[PDB]
């Protein structure tokens, strides 16, 4: 289960934590984020993330 990192700002999307503020429950894999999901810290698109 992969952590993904925002190439713009360095925020880490952690699947074990999800992103409740965006309606993403804990345990949601990166692949299951919608394409309109954005980095909570900098606003960059999901497609700006890379696998850590
Ligand atoms: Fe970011």
């Amino acid at each position: 289960m992969d952590i993904y990192v925002c190439t713009v700002c360095g925020y880490e999307y952690d699947p074990a934590k999800g992103d409740p503020d965006s309606g993403i429950k804990p345990g949601t894999k990166f692949e299951d984020l919608p394409d309109d999901w954005a980095c909570p810290v900098c606003g960059a698109s999901k497609d700006a993330f890379e696998k850590q």
